[PDB]
């Protein structure tokens, strides 16, 4: 049983307010074909609203699964969203 948390991102003037990494095709994570965060905008939207930092893994956004495709398609998953978009992330706890 892993922990599950939601991350809200506001579509402010900067957009999502962060960056994503794709494991499929354009593998950014050393050993993972999912999505991971790579950059956060200083309290832009994802950082301030989402409170997410480089190292978190996205397992879904709102109702879209951007955790089984390349970094590019994942971007489409985020951009396709609206004002506030919530992401679902789970932290791996070692016992």
């Amino acid at each position: 049983a892993e922990k599950v948390m939601e991350i809200k991102l506001i579509k402010g003037p900067k957009g999502l307010g962060f960056s994503i990494a794709g494991g499929v095709g354009n593998q950014h994570i050393p050993g993972d074909n999912s999505i991971y965060v790579t950059k956060i905008i200083e309290g832009g939207a994802a950082h301030k609203d989402g409170r997410l930092q480089i190292g978190d893994k996205i397992l879904a956004v709102n109702s879209v699964g951007l955790e089984d495709v390349m970094h590019e398609d994942a971007v489409a998953a985020l951009k396709n969203t609206y004002d506030v978009v919530y992401l679902k992330v789970a932290k791996p706890s070692n016992a």
